[PDB]
């Protein structure tokens, strides 16, 4: 039918047509011709993924052993593996390959928080650092098996870390720079790494960030680890090293020469732990294998993006987290194409930031955050037009909710009407893109992500029956029928973890935490988490973290914190504390500070509640448990549709609930 | 037709293959008939290189191609076969066939009580050794480490050796009826890094100390850093020691049921298997034992992917190692893996299990057989056997009644008997009538199997014995595929006692008899001879000669190493001391004279009365005992004479 | 036709291989004349790829091939010779000979008394190395390991230099006659864990203590676990420390004869060889080609040919020309424990006769003590067999050079002054035996991949032209080039890749005549 009667984002919705221009400014014929050509391909990755994924990965990665099977495992046993048999590196199919071919051409393009500071480092100069570095770790003792932390800004030497860690067949723990001391501690610890990559201070939008000082915090906790390389950022004397287990990068990497040989590590091996925030309280180690993750990288960079050797990615992402990952480095650098790498913000030293970036380098595809784009719609729209962006033809969106407003701003604001948008659905555990518009290939529906990819089975769920839903003009949970190369294989030494969260709850089908819905046309609209889970500014957070860092504060008796909408950030934070001696309403401002202070050091400042609501107790069940289904609906001003509160044991809380949120969320 | 010699071979009508063997045989033969039998065994004599080549690339998979199919002699005891090849022994039992079908059964697993059997398929299998292996990885196993297993007959012992061997690692089980002493002797020789036990036993209905007797032994093996333990009972009682000892079911949790097995050369050492003197570690190779395995399954038995074998051993034996896991588990067919006695709960067990399942193989020791003759034979009618074709005698003398008996009343005379000749040094079958193809004499092992160019030494000159109707030692002539490689840590020993003996030759320690058919007939253990630079020399009949001198009150001889005439004989016991080696001159012959006669005045002995034998040996080369202050004597008694 | 600068050249005739060299040559000879030699190495200087990729398939056997023939700059000291390859150095020196013709001589071994000389086949030297690796694996040697060795000139050292590579572990050779400090600085340099020595040796009669100085350096080289310790003498009085030292004969009597070689990649070091003391270092695929090209085509070894390098493991001469060289080409080497003086100064001439050998190697130190204290011995021994006479790395003086050629080469034989050092690996510039031909005291051509130069010291410019003089340099790295200086690199670049960016400084000066010949004028310093 052409009306929907469960899809309402899709009805009066004009498919959007690649603009004529994208293919002006493509260097190459596409790499694939069509829609027609693209539901081909994706049916025969469905049904023969022997046949689809095996040549592709004969072609994009270059293999020290062949593989001998292509695919392995189910779902429902978490046994899945891609490519068994084949041995490869990844520091080799990132560098190596590439720096044998044309050293001289740009890889890191180095966009530092000052651009004084900016440089460029091609494959050559990739090649000899990477080596120095593991040649350092391996006279450490590091070698495969082991994990290494990693503390470092989003510069050249975070990258050279994780593909240095990645080239003894090592696996890299990349830490968020935005992290607390004890974040550190936690991830540290649950990996047992033996090393760690930091550096003295950073820099930031102006500002020095305590970099090193937050490690010397956390490591007087982290037993194993043996001993950290410094490197000097900002080369201030007063940062203390301890003696014996700190050593400085520039000191280290002078003592080794420019090539190590890479070694093989096999398909399945463990390429990198990524701790992720879930319905939890503790941060769960999510890891992912090499081939069938570099695998998934390098196909979606290619094919989604539509990535040709001539073209020039800008991630404006961190390697704190998955987008960084897979799209600053892996993604592009597997393609051979320089990626530039940008250590401070779009506001520094103005809002026009991003696009001086652009300009400058030329750059082809740009891939940013809708928290970005609502800022720079909010404050700096003024200076669009003083850079020249037509260098530019594909705009992706990493993933959040965007708009259609938005999707319009960013089309005519940035793209100039010309160019393709790819709204990338997908989540740290998917390693690479599931459900998202190939450029040059997909039309557009603007708010919708579109068609899955390659390998990607995706299915909508009856929450009620538990059955996948046959049919369009559906809605339900998001799952996935069978796995992908780049799924993360487990959870850090707890496997029972990843099952319970991933495979067990729908049996034989992945669960994504998300809810959908399919139009006519097949096309995909997230529609958000299920699971409560919420992420603030792009990034993912732990409530029950929050929680927890609330409680620690002595003066506090009980915590809830649940998420709601909000403008700026997509979802907000909003704690509700009951004290246990408070009162004084000309303490409340203070003490709310203090709250929010304690989660800013305890997680990270990005962590840190957009308000604290004092409440004399928090409503609960005859058993005693906290309802935060009555916080959810009070925060988003929805009083009216909580119902028959009968069945609460402390029914009265709830009158006192509403009145503190109408008052203290304001203030 | 009339045998001189071999007077077991007179009158004996050679018995073919019943026609039935022939219509449950579900896919023509692996072998015609015995005129292929002999043009393929005589080009695995002459050609290994042409023979074995091929049959290693169809029957193994490979990670990397060997570039050189045999190497070495058995006088330097440097054998080695596909060199330069790389492969994992759980990739062949397990992966490969796990990709093809995953839901084909894998261990049918029959435990001592039967509400606790169950069905591991080769996918579950998989799994399971997947995240075993995790396990002893986190834990630091890696290529050269050693892993004792003690665990009875079931899935987790299974469980326990591949996941060891899918880390390059050497397993070592320890038969589950051993003591703690036992156990300590073989973990300290092998300094076993960890080591996989359970809480407690099931064995006819009764509750083995199997972890407390670990406990006892491992406060004196300071190389065990972990123990993973098997909650088999569930007894709350069961002692864990923190920091050392987990459990099975709680790290297993932890880790993904898919983890890339190792490659390791064709020559690393896939395990050691203790023997039951001291206890010698035999160490056999990866990939030619690898190949005896699968290749004597395969044709001896003859084995096809729609049969199922039922080996009633255990893996604490070469039988459990080669033909209950790795034999079967390479052709991909599913094997049965029984915890129990044959008595238990009732004597029709075995056969219930055979109908249970259809099994079409079955492999039992003739000392079971015997049992059940005694105290079971009415139990066997009551169940249908018509699935088998196959049945085997493990590795005993097998009369020819017991023949008859097993052929009647097990086979209902309608099914093939491979009587196997073999040893644990020779890592699968020596001699054995191949199924469907090789015609029976009860009680004879028949032909020499591939690669095993066997032959009858005369046991005073070594010199070989032609022609048929004939006897002597039982010797090979060149080394084979599964050969053991050597003794742990102790090469001069594996030397001593297989290679030096009869220069040239393998030393069975047995002796046979060749009918004018080229039929075996297994003989028994020869009387261990002492090489004393060419001269054979036996311990037995110098000590008896020691004392017919009416002064010596007792007498002990024992044999050594030695580096000009390669053992040397001592006699534990100025002028007497010459008496005495005249004596023995004068009674065995001039060259039997011991090297030296030591006057000491007692020695250990067993509760038995037996003398321990190996003190000597031990003290002459430089508690346990029913008399152990004896030892302390000779410290200085041995300085004293020599 | 006159030299300016040259001095040395002016009136050299041209000295053609005599023709007795081909005569006793067993097969038509590796290169026809100078004319196919200067095209091959116009090719190795132009195209490497194209010249080493193929030479090295033919010569070295690869567990795993290699991508990349070649990759680095000198400039960035990142050089770097087939990568992506595998192989194992004692598979090419042993295993694959021993396959071949296990009764072929390896080791011909001439010990300090002869009545104690032996000699090991093929398939003798992979039972002895397979033992004594299987002793350091038991003990936890593993690739990446370091183990020293402080041997004489014997069997031993061959065959623990052969026992560590096989394992993947690099090994620190430590010349026999250094002191117990000596032997302390280079062990902690490189935390060997693992020592192989012998309780005493023999030199020219005398009895040196080997052990008792391993011992006073051991008290401060915590690194070492564990030491093994062959019985050269036997002497009971020797002292073994309970829990570290053990007995070579006891241990390898427990292990057995065959044990797998490991695989190591391309640029995996295959040893730390010590010059305070740096240690250079030496890849395993670009070294093990370096040695096995240079002997067979400086020296034109074929299979039937017989090298006696009068040299010692404890310097790179008996690396490359006692052990590797000619190992890797299956042909018998002789290993020489004693002196040329002891019993007396026909020493060497009765071993060149004893075996027939047809290749000799040695310093001019050794020529010029035979020609003052044992001229007349030589007559008395059949020196016929000889046909190519080395000159291992000092100034021949034409005096020497026409000694030499006179009474040990009969005037019958070909002399190759070759030079080079440790860092080079292999030689550098030597002439050809039946191809090149002689100016005495001069090393005439670059080798294969050598693209020699000479710099103004001064100007640090390059110096177009012949007759001309200056600093000695290599304009691109080669595959036997040392890659670097043990955790040191900054040392390797300061001494051999800074002084001229773009040129590799061997510290020597030269010049090169008309014809392109090298005169080597001696150290810059
Ligand atoms: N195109 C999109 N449109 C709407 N919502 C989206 C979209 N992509 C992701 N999400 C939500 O983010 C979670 C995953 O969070 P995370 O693992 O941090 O990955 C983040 C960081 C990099 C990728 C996203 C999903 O499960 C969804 O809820
Ligand atoms: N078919 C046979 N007929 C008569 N005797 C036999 C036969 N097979 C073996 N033996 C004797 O058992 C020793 C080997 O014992 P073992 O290594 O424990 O192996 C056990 C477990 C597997 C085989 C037996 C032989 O050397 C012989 O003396
Ligand atoms: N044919 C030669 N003619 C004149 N001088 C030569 C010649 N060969 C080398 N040198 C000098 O010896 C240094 C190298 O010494 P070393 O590294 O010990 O290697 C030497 C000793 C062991 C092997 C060679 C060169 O740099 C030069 O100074
Ligand atoms: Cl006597
Ligand atoms: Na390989
Ligand atoms: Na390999």
């Amino acid at each position: 039918e052409q009306t929907h009667n469960v899809v309402h984002e899709a009805n009066g919705v004009k498919l959007r047509e690649t603009p004529k221009e994208f293919f002006e400014r493509q260097p190459n014929k596409g790499h694939i011709h069509d829609v027609n050509q693209y539901k081909q391909m994706y049916e025969q990755s469905i049904k023969d993924p022997q046949g689809f994924f095996g040549p592709l990965a004969k072609e994009l990665l270059s293999w020290d052993h062949d593989f001998h099977t292509v695919k392995s495992g189910t779902l429902k046993n978490g046994d899945a593996a891609w490519f068994l048999g084949g041995e490869l590196n990844a520091s080799y199919n990132c560098v190596d390959r590439h720096a044998f071919a044309n050293p001289d051409k740009p890889a890191l393009i180095c966009e530092a928080d000052d651009e004084k500071d900016s440089h460029i480092l091609t494959y050559g100069d990739l090649l000899r650092e990477v080596s120095k570095v593991a040649g350092v770790l391996q006279s450490w003792g590091i070698k495969k098996g082991d994990t290494v932390a990693v503390y470092l800004p989003m510069n050249a030497q975070a990258i050279i870390a994780m593909l240095a860690i990645a080239r003894l067949g090592a696996a890299h723990s990349v830490i968020f720079a935005g992290f607390s001391a004890g974040s550190i501690k936690d991830r540290v610890n649950d990996a047992s790494c033996k090393a760690l990559i930091t550096c003295d201070e950073g820099k930031r939008g102006g500002r020095t960030t305590n970099i090193k000082k937050l490690c010397d915090e956390a490591l007087v906790d982290c037993p194993t680890v043996e001993k950290v390389l410094v490197y000097k950022r900002t080369n201030n004397p007063e940062i203390h090293l301890t003696e014996g287990r700190d050593y400085y990068w520039d000191v280290e990497t002078a003592k080794f020469p420019g090539y190590l040989p890479p070694v093989s590590v096999n398909s399945e091996d463990p390429l990198f732990l990524l701790y992720t925030s879930g319905s939890t309280g503790t941060p769960k180690g999510v890891v992912h294998s090499t081939a069938g993750y570099l695998l998934g990288a390098a196909l979606s960079t290619k094919y989604i993006f539509d990535i040709h050797p001539e073209d020039i990615l800008f991630t404006a992402g961190d390697v704190g987290w998955i987008t960084g990952h897979t799209y600053a480095l892996y993604g592009p650098l597997l393609l051979g194409v320089p990626t530039i790498i940008f250590e401070g913000t779009p506001a520094y030293p103005d809002y026009g930031r991003f696009w001086q970036i652009v300009e400058k380098h030329k750059a082809t595809h740009f891939y940013v955050a809708p928290t970005a784009l609502r800022l720079l719609r909010k404050a700096g729209e003024q200076e669009i037009a003083k850079y020249d962006l037509s260098s530019l033809r594909t705009l992706g969106s990493v993933g959040e909710p965007i708009s259609p407003d938005i999707w319009e701003w960013y089309n005519e604001f940035v793209g100039k009407n010309q160019c393709h948008i790819s709204d990338t659905y997908w989540q740290t555990e998917s390693g690479s893109h599931l459900i998202a518009p190939l450029a040059g290939v997909v039309p557009n529906k603007p708010g919708s992500a579109s068609y899955p990819f390659f390998g990607i089975d995706a299915a909508l769920i009856d929450p009620v029956t538990g059955v996948e839903i046959e049919g369009n003009d559906a809605e339900g949970v998001l799952a996935i029928k069978d796995h992908w190369p780049s799924m993360a294989r487990t959870v850090y030494k707890n496997h029972t973890k990843y099952m319970d969260t991933y495979m067990n709850p729908y049996p034989g089908y992945y669960f994504t935490g998300d809810g959908a819905a399919r139009d006519h046309d097949g096309y995909y609209w997230i529609r958000g988490r299920v699971d409560d889970v919420v992420n603030v500014s792009g990034h993912r957070l732990s409530t029950a973290e929050i929680e927890a860092a609330l409680i620690e504060d002595k003066k506090v008796s009980e915590a809830a914190v649940v998420g709601i909408h909000d403008d700026i950030t997509g979802q907000a934070v909003i704690a509700y504390v009951a004290l246990k001696e408070g009162n004084s309403d000309e303490d409340s401002e203070g003490l709310r500070k203090e709250l929010v202070l304690q989660v800013r050091k305890t997680i990270g400042p990005f962590a840190a509640p957009k308000s604290v609501i004092i409440v004399q107790d928090l409503p609960k069940t005859r058993s005693g448990k906290i309802m935060r289904r009555i916080l959810r609906k009070v925060s988003s001003n929805e009083a009216d549709q909580l119902g028959d509160i009968s069945t609460l044991s402390n029914p009265q809380s709830v009158e006192g609930i509403i009145s503190a949120f109408g008052a203290q969320f304001g203030k």
